Order: structure tokens, then sequence, then C-alpha cells
């Protein structure tokens, strides 16, 4: 029964009566099978690392876990100490004596370390080949982790060529499963973690969909509103009946808005990096404890009643705008995400990127990722412009299936509502 034996381990070791969601379960049985290749992409915060750190304590043998930094290793180290688990890390940072001494335990027929922390050059250098084939050819390993896999593509927002060496050291190890995991959910950034880490095919995959029902979307065109302020006075107060977010691109416009909506009957502070330090945390605590209803804001700071999201400039990337409409309602009651679009403040923002990526060109020369930030934009730009469910163009950009749309969007709720707007944008163009 080996599900008992998990419900145990996730009690006695982790302190925990049950699993975060049914996924993260689903997951950690799939990895204990041991079986196939395993990718787990869920949102920071869902509990990855015990899909992996769970298992790891009821295998014969030990666990290689990569991750990228050795500041996010220490901290899952000591995390695991406190819990009395068996953990270790290989790294430039061990004296003399502590490599010594972890270097023994594993030479041992039965070592004590059961779960190893190592960075990706660590894991690809000549100095750590010894080490690996002893314990290769005594059958005891029992996982090889590859964390924050979205690492090994260009596509994602961390590239680290020392990611993609590790697809020829997966391959050294055959008997031993892989696990992946990521919150980045693009179908790009999958297909570059299963070739670059030379998965095994059927890969078991647990995915957690982008979709958040409680949210609903709209998109307004500027162009054609004779009182742009009126409406968002009009769309923060009707929102309201807690608190909510009105983001733009610039620190002259974060201060005409947060003053205009005080004017209309909508208290609102203006937030951006111009203002001193002491200021920026008393803007912050006002907003917290709901004395100040709206923050107007060019930046950020988990507040959980906003009932409103909205863009009064298109934001730089489809992930920045799913991300930024996503503080929206997180208590799960109903919220509103609202765009304000126009082909002026489209071209502005276009303009802006280009330079930003002529600027790290003059820096470091051409790089792939180039391409990448012009086509996240694009594809917001998509989106803004299109006719169909503002749901089901998320899920598409994000690999996940239809979503159940009960009327959630502006298109779903009157498509030719959305229509005559859309028609009115396309005529003015002559
Ligand atoms: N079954 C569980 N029940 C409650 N909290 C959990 C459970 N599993 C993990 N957590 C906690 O969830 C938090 C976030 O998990 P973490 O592994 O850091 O997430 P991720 O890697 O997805 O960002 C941690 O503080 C962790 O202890
Ligand atoms: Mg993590
Ligand atoms: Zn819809």
């Amino acid at each position: 029964d080996p599900e008992r034996r998990v419900r145990s381990t996730l009690k006695k070791v982790f302190g925990f009566d049950s699993f975060k969601t049914p996924l993260q379960e689903s997951a950690t049985m799939a990895v204990v099978k041991g079986n196939k290749d395993v990718f787990v992409c869920m949102p920071t915060g869902a509990g990855k690392s015990l899909c992996y750190q769970l298992p790891a304590l009821l295998a014969k043998g030990i666990t290689i876990v990569v991750s990228p930094l050795i500041a996010l290793i220490q901290d899952q180290v000591d995390h695991l100490l406190t819990l009395k688990v068996r953990v270790s890390s290989l790294n430039s940072k061990l004296s003399a004596q502590e490599r010594k001494e972890l270097l023994a335990d594993l030479e041992r027929e039965k070592p004590q370390t059961k779960i190893l922390y190592i960075t990706p050059e660590m894991a690809a250098s000549s100095s750590f080949q010894p080490t690996l084939n002893s314990l290769v050819s005594r059958h005891l390993l029992s996982y090889l982790v590859v964390d924050e896999a979205h690492c090994v593509s260009q596509w994602g927002h961390d590239f680290r060529p020392d990611y993609l060496r590790l697809g020829a050291l997966r391959s050294r190890l055959g008997h031993a499963p892989c696990v992946a995991l990521t919150a980045t959910a693009t179908p790009q950034v999958q297909e570059d973690v299963f070739a670059a880490l030379h998965l095994k095919k059927p890969v078991a995959i647990f995915k957690t969909p982008c979709f958040r029902a409680n949210l609903f979307y709209d998109v307004q065109f500027k162009e054609l509103i004779s009182d742009p302020y009126g409406n968002l006075k009009d769309f923060c107060l009707k929102a309201l009946g807690g608190c909510g977010i009105v983001y733009c691109r610039t620190r002259e416009a974060c201060e005409q808005l947060a003053i205009e909506l005080s004017c209309r009957g909508v208290n609102a502070k203006a937030y951006h990096a111009g203002l001193k330090a002491s200021e920026r945390t008393l803007v912050q605590n006002d907003w917290m404890e709901e004395k100040v209803p709206v923050i107007v804001a060019t930046i950020s700071f988990d507040k959980a009643n906003v009932r409103f999201v909205a863009h009064w400039n298109i934001a730089k990337s489809m992930a920045g705008y799913y991300q930024e409409s996503g503080r929206a309602g997180r208590d799960g009651k109903p919220s509103w995400c609202r765009l304000y679009y126009s082909r002026n403040d489209r071209d502005q923002v276009s303009f802006l990127i280009r330079k930003e990526v002529a600027k790290l060109q003059e820096k470091r020369g051409n790089k792939a990722s180039d391409k990448a930030t012009i086509m996240a934009f694009d594809a917001l730009v998509t989106f803004c412009e299109e006719l169909g469910c503002r749901h089901a163009a998320i899920a598409k950009y994000f690999g996940d299936a239809l979503p159940a749309c009960a009327k959630g969007c502006d298109h779903c709720q009157n498509p030719t509502a959305v229509r005559r707007r859309l028609e009115a944008l396309e005529r003015s163009s002559s």
C-alpha cells in the first residue's frame, strides 16, 4: 500500500495531514512509482519541492537535485535540516574538511546522504565524474531532479548555457527516472525542456491550468471614449460593492490619474520609483490598511480583496499582463480586469522594447532571446485586436485546454458589443 507509506511520510516528516491540491498528490505518486520521466508545471508557492523531496526519502538510494544558484540551494538545505532530513550540498563554498567528509560518505556501500543539491556547473565538471560513475555502477542513484527547468530555454526569462550540458548528463543515467519542474507554462518552454534534458517518452505531465474563473476580462479602446477619466472612475466605483489597481507606463500619467481620480470621488495615491523610499512604504501601508482604496502604479511592491485591475496602457508582454491582472480576486469572489488599448500606446510600447533590445545588443551582442521579447508583446496586441473568448486566448498562449467561460468575458457576455467597438476602431484608420 504505497499511498499509506506516502501519507505517513507526509505527516511524520513534513508535518502535513493532506496534499495542498490533488495535482500535487498525483505528481508525488507518479514520482514514487519510478517508471517514467516526470514534468511538473505549477505556480510559484504551489508546493513543487515536495513532489521530489518526499519520494527521495522512500527510495533506496540517493536523489541528485540540480538548481541554478547556491543562495536558493542553501534555503532548501536549511529547511530540510529542521525536518531532520539527511540533506547535503556539494559546491564551491565547502571547506577542505566539509568536501572530504561528504565525498567519503558517498563512497560508503550504504551512504547516509539521501538528497544532494548541486549547481549545473558542478554536475557537468570532470572532477564530479568519478563520484557519479561509482554511484551509477553501484545502483545508488534513485532520481535526477532538474529544478527551474525553464533555464534550458531562450524563450523563458532565465536562460543559462550551463543547463544545456544537463542533457548529456541525463543520457548517462538511464536506470534513474528524471524529474523536471518549472512555473513557466508556455508550449515552447515545455518543448525545450523535453528536448534539452533528453527526457524519455511518454512523459508524465502535471500541469496547473492558467484559467481563473472568477475574473471578468474586457478590452476598451481609449480612442472611442469621450471622457477617459470618467470611464476609469465609473469602472473603479462599480467594481467596489475592497480595493483596486490601475497600471500605467509613465510617472507623469501615474500622478495625473491619482489626482484626477481623487477629484472625481475615488481616493487614489500614486506609486512610482521617482518618490522617496520613506514615502514608498507609507503609500504601501495605507493601501494595505484600506485607508486608500486605489493605488495607481508603474511598478509593484499580496492583497486578497482586489476587486479590480485596470491597465491604463498596454503591458509589455502576455505573461506580464497575465501576472498583473492575476493580482485580482485572490479571495475567489468575483473581480474585474480591464485593458485600455490604443494603437498610439501600442506604437509607444513597441518602440520602447526595441530600444531596450538595442541597448542589450550594444552591451553583449546578438542573442536568440532578442526575438522572444518582441513576440511576447505581439501576443498581447493580438489579444487586444482579436474577436474571441478572453480566457481561451490566455489558455491557448499557455498550452491549456479550452476553458469553461460561463459568460466570464466581454466577448462571451455579448459578442455583438465587442464586434461594434472593433468595427469603429478598424474604420477610423481610413
Ligand atoms: N502538502 C502541503 N500542505 C501545505 N503546505 C505545503 C505542502 N507542501 C508544501 N507546502 C508548503 O508550500 C510552500 C511553497 O512550496 P514550494 O516548494 O517552495 O513551492 P514552489 O517550488 O512551487 O514555488 C512551502 O512553504 C512548503 O512547505
Ligand atoms: Mg521551487
Ligand atoms: Zn469568455
